[PDB]
């Protein structure tokens, strides 16, 4: 773990697939940080990951989306073997508080509110996160809260996001849209709302709403609330195979959101439902959510700023090799000299 002289006091803080992050002095601002140690030049593929996150979060400046304010790594390729992220440094996560802590519908709100923010920023780059679910979102001691890891991330391609049924699909189970299993790539904007849907739900009842066993469970889950989809629903999926699935199974009624979570704010349900609407086309924009009664209390689209430009629009072909240069480039401008 070693991050030079400028960064002193390492304190575990949680480890995953990303692999590990602790807390840490930054000796230069005093002020004390997160260091995230990444291995990708392991296998290309956890490349890839680092390479859309850094390029991102380095164009993004946002106060809900974390930040890379420096990057350690050795100053040869050859000497480099792990890169340091060092980001903002956060207190706990939504699914740490999740596990034990109530929220308070003045929380769920405040929460729900600047995931919105952080998101009409992410979505007016053109950019889609499609891996957001509560541990993604990190909470300081006076709940502010940022977006974080963006390994999954893409630039929209709306025309390119029909496929056939049960195409295989990465991002986490609970909370991918009924679509994904059905006829999209998740190549589209209303694939983070869908999740942030499930986000909501969550926060409303400290259990995931969605809890597929595995990928196909997973659609059943959903139909099992939302019901069995409309016929005008079913006429937008051209895909055969995925409209004969559908039309195979047995009737479901909708269950009420307000039976679901009887406790909950009746403002907060309506937004719901928008957001877990089954058809992608039909589902609220992240625009529109943030102009919800829900979140008047809130709402300043003047206050809610968007990236100054979009991405462009692979990393999808080239070797761990070749693009462990990419990454060694990307982090040349912290290097000294
Ligand atoms: C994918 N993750 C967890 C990140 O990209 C990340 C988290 C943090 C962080 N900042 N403050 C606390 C954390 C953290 C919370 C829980 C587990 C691991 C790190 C920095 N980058």
């Amino acid at each position: 773990f070693d991050v030079g002289p400028r960064y002193t006091n390492l304190s575990y803080i949680g480890e995953g697939a990303y692999g590990m992050v602790c807390s840490a002095y930054d000796n230069v601002n005093k002020v004390r940080v997160a260091i995230k140690k990444i291995s990708p030049f392991e296998h290309q593929t956890y490349c890839q990951r680092t390479l859309r996150e850094i390029k991102i979060l380095l164009r993004f400046r946002h106060e809900n989306i974390i930040g890379i304010n420096d990057i350690i790594r050795a100053p040869t390729i050859e000497q480099m073997k792990d890169v340091y992220i060092v980001q903002d440094l956060m207190e706990t996560d939504l699914y740490k508080l999740l596990k034990t802590q109530h929220l308070s519908n003045d929380h769920i709100c405040y929460f729900l509110y600047q995931i919105l923010r952080g998101l009409k920023y992410i979505h007016s780059a053109n950019v889609l996160h499609r891996d957001l679910k509560p541990s993604n979102l990190l909470l300081n001691t006076t709940c502010d809260l940022k977006i974080c890891d963006f390994g999954l991330a893409r630039v929209a391609d709306p025309d390119h996001d029909h496929t056939g049924f049960l195409t295989e699909y990465v991002a986490t189970r609970w909370y991918r849209a009924p679509e994904i299993m059905l006829n999209s790539k998740g190549y589209t904007k209303s694939i983070d709302i869908w999740s942030v849907g499930c986000i909501l739900a969550e926060m409303l009842s400290n259990r995931p709403i969605f809890p597929g066993k595995h990928y196909l469970d997973q659609l059943n889950h959903i139909l099992g609330i939302l019901g069995s989809p409309s016929q005008e629903d079913l006429n937008c999926i051209i895909n055969l195979k995925a409209r004969n699935y559908l039309l195979s199974l047995p009737h479901k009624n909708k269950v009420p959101w307000n039976r679901l979570f009887p406790n909950a704010d009746s403002k907060a349900l309506d937004l719901l439902d928008k957001m877990l609407t089954f058809n992608p086309h039909k589902r609220i924009e992240v625009e529109q959510a943030l102009a919800h009664p829900y979140l008047e209390q809130y709402y300043d689209p003047s206050d809610e700023p968007i990236a100054e430009a979009p991405f462009k629009f692979e990393l999808d072909d080239l070797p761990k090799e070749k693009l462990k240069e990419l990454i060694f480039e990307e982090t040349a401008r912290f290097q000294p000299g």
